[PDB]
Order: structure tokens, then C-alpha cells, then sequence
């Protein structure tokens, strides 16, 4: 209790917190700790709720005033640790790195080509030295972007005509396959693809130039609306991957639509013109742009936008795709891997307010590209 000779005497828990109501301080002094009193201040007024062993699944029970706190282990949640944590591809992507699938209320993790599923069933071990998608004041026409470093952009390639002039980009998918836009085929009759390019005016020894052997455009290409604007090139010489030459991983359609396209930002690399009606960039450059919602995308476009196109970029910043990057990939940087989700299609002006770069959707065409990699392979 609170008295004038009681507290005057050194407080004892056996002489205050027992016969008396054990209100406080006499509930703390003798204990001289907030890590022992608070645990004794709830076992004298409302009782210890942990005497019933409520926290199941070997959880920890801590006593509080009016309730108890349960400590549950990994995969256990709920008020009293009675529930297993339901794993879904919506919540933390089902812990899968590349491919998450839902079967019988269970999460199955699978890895793309060049990766093996780990022993624990969650991680993806690369199967080779250079797997896909794995990296190893500036005025005067710079659209918010940075310069591509060595090993940072190895999946980009440039197409040059007979005069060695760059006109379109390309994404390396394998030792033989380059992905670009269909209209790039109409720009030049014959062209060569250079991979590992860092500067068109300087050969640094890492650029490999290949002739194009097989050309496959989309059959449903339309000139009026630029629809189905995608092309596949099979090169005459094999691509030997190295420091500055690496492929990119092709994701799954449903996973790309549910998780990859919900990422806030993506990356597009290219050699194209630095600004509208301007000179071509001497060196490879990349730009990070966010996804644009479909309603404003269709409201801001004077032309028809189908299910195979989407808007990306900034409404206010001077940052958007421009001509010369046609056929360049739009890639999203997931936890440890780059995944292709789009391909540059076009853009009404460059760095223009109220306009967004239109990118061709890879997901609706992946099934076709697979055929293009086995129909003539
Ligand atoms: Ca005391
Ligand atoms: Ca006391
Ligand atoms: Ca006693
Ligand atoms: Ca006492
Ligand atoms: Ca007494």
C-alpha cells in the first residue's frame, strides 16, 4: 500500500504485493524493472491467461492485462497461432523467384530455362556461367536517363543496314534469336545485328556482329494502326554469351500479367535518338519509366490501342521512348532477375507532356515466339 512508514521502509513484494492489492511501484520497486513488473502487474488483478496453454503450434505465451500475446513461428498466423499461413502468389509472390503457380491451394515454384529449382523448393540456381537476365549537370538532350555500364545492359543489340547505320534495337533471347519490331524489316532490305554494343563510334572488342538468316514477322501486321508490330530474327552465326552479351528470360503470360505488370517501374534500353527529331545517341542508354493505367492510356491516344499495346512513361517529365529504339525490350527488374514484359512500338512525340510511349505487349505473343523458336529450329 501507499503509507508513510510502509514505503518509508524498503518495499518488499512479499510485504506489499500479496496481502495488499499490489497496485504499483510497490509492484515495481522490489522488482526494479519494467521487464518484470509489467509481467507481474497482469498476474495479480486479472490472472495469468497463459495457465491454459492457449498458444498452439509450440508458440510462446506472454501475459498481459485483459489478454495474452502469442508468438507463432514461420508459416503460423492468427489470433492464437491456430492457423497455417496461407501461401499465395498474391502475398509475397508465394516465395517463388521466377514462376509461381497455384494448385490445390498450394504454391508451386518453377524456374525458367537456365535455372533449376532449389532443394528447398523456393530458390532458382542458375545452370550456367551467364544465365538470362543476370547482370555481371547533364544538359544537351538527356531524357532523365543514365548510361549503360558494362554487364548492366548485355541484352541489347543494334540493327544496322548496309551502310552500318543504326535504326532499331533487339533483345537477345538465345544463342540464335533476336526480338525486335516488325516494321524494322521495312526500313532496310538487309541488315546485321550487333550485340554487346557500347558505342557505335568505338569498337571496344566486345561487340559481335551477325548476319540475319531467318526473318519472321507477325502475319497480322497492320500499317495504319501499327498493330502486331513484332519481329523475330534467327542469325546465321551463333551467339556466344560473355561479359557484355547475355540473354533475357521470357516469363509466363499469367505471371507477367499478375505480378510483373503490377511492378511500379520498368526499364527500357536503346541506342535511339536522344530527343524528338534529333540525332541518334552515340552510346547505349536506358530509361526507367512507370506503367500507365489503361483508362488514361486509351483516353490520351488519338489512335486505336489494342490488347497488345500499353502506355508507359511520365506525363510531366521529359522522359519517354523515342524513335530509333524500335524493337527494344521493356524489362522489369524483379528481385534478382530482369523479365521482358514489353517491346517498344512507337510514341506520339518524344518527351511530350500528355503523351506516353506505346509498347507492344510481350505476354500476348510469347506463345507465338516459342513457335518461332521451334518452327525453324
Ligand atoms: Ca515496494
Ligand atoms: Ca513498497
Ligand atoms: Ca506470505
Ligand atoms: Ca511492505
Ligand atoms: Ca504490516
Amino acid at each position: 500500500a501507499n503509507s508513510f512508514l510502509e514505503e518509508m521502509k524498503k518495499g518488499h513484494l512479499e510485504r506489499e504485493c500479496m496481502e495488499e492489492t499490489c497496485s504499483y511501484e510497490e509492484a515495481r520497486e522490489v522488482f526494479e524493472d519494467s521487464d518484470k513488473t509489467n509481467e507481474f502487474w497482469n498476474k495479480y488483478k486479472d490472472g495469468d491467461q497463459c495457465e491454459t496453454s492457449p498458444c498452439q503450434n509450440q508458440g510462446k505465451c506472454k501475459d498481459g492485462l485483459g489478454e495474452y500475446t502469442c508468438t507463432c513461428l514461420e508459416g503460423f498466423e492468427g489470433k492464437n497461432c491456430e492457423l497455417f499461413t496461407r501461401k499465395l502468389c498474391s502475398l509475397d509472390n508465394g516465395d517463388c523467384d521466377q514462376f509461381c503457380h497455384e494448385e490445390q491451394n498450394s504454391v508451386v515454384c518453377s524456374c525458367a530455362r537456365g535455372y533449376t529449382l532449389a532443394d528447398n523448393g523456393k530458390a532458382c540456381i542458375p545452370t550456367g556461367p551467364y544465365p538470362c537476365g543476370k547482370q555481371t549537370n547533364n544538359l544537351t538532350r538527356i531524357v532523365g536517363g543514365q548510361e549503360c555500364k558494362d554487364g548492366e545492359c548485355p541484352w541489347q543489340a543494334l540493327l544496322i543496314n548496309e551502310e552500318n547505320e543504326g535504326f532499331c534495337g533487339g533483345t537477345i533471347l538465345s544463342e540464335f534469336y533476336i526480338l525486335t519490331a516488325a516494321h524494322c524489316l521495312y526500313q532496310a532490305k538487309r541488315f546485321k545485328v550487333r550485340v554487346g554494343d557500347r558505342n557505335t563510334e568505338q569498337e571496344e572488342g566486345g561487340e559481335a556482329v551477325h548476319e540475319v538468316e531467318v526473318v519472321i514477322k507477325h502475319n497480322r501486321f497492320t500499317k495504319e494502326t501499327y498493330d502486331f508490330d513484332i519481329a523475330v530474327l534467327r542469325l546465321k552465326t551463333p551467339i556466344t554469351f560473355r561479359m557484355n552479351v547475355a540473354p533475357a528470360c521470357l516469363p509466363e503470360r499469367d505471371w507477367a500479367e499478375s505480378t510483373l505488370m503490377t511492378q511500379k517501374t520498368g526499364i527500357v534500353s536503346g541506342f535511339g535518338r536522344t530527343h524528338e527529331k534529333g540525332r541518334q545517341s552515340t552510346r547505349l542508354k536506358m530509361l526507367e519509366v512507370p506503367y500507365v493505367d489503361r483508362n488514361s492510356c486509351k483516353l490520351s491516344s488519338s489512335f486505336i490501342i489494342t490488347q497488345n499495346m500499353f502506355c508507359a512513361g511520365y506525363d510531366t517529365k521529359q522522359e519517354d521512348a523515342c524513335q530509333g529504339d524500335s524493337g527494344g525490350p521493356h524489362v522489369t527488374r524483379f528481385k534478382d532477375t530482369y523479365f521482358v514484359t514489353g517491346i517498344v512500338s512507337w510514341g506520339e512525340g518524344c518527351a511530350r507532356k500528355g503523351k506516353y510511349g506505346i509498347y507492344t505487349k510481350v505476354t500476348a505473343f510469347l506463345k507465338w515466339i516459342d513457335r518461332s523458336m521451334k518452327t525453324r529450329g
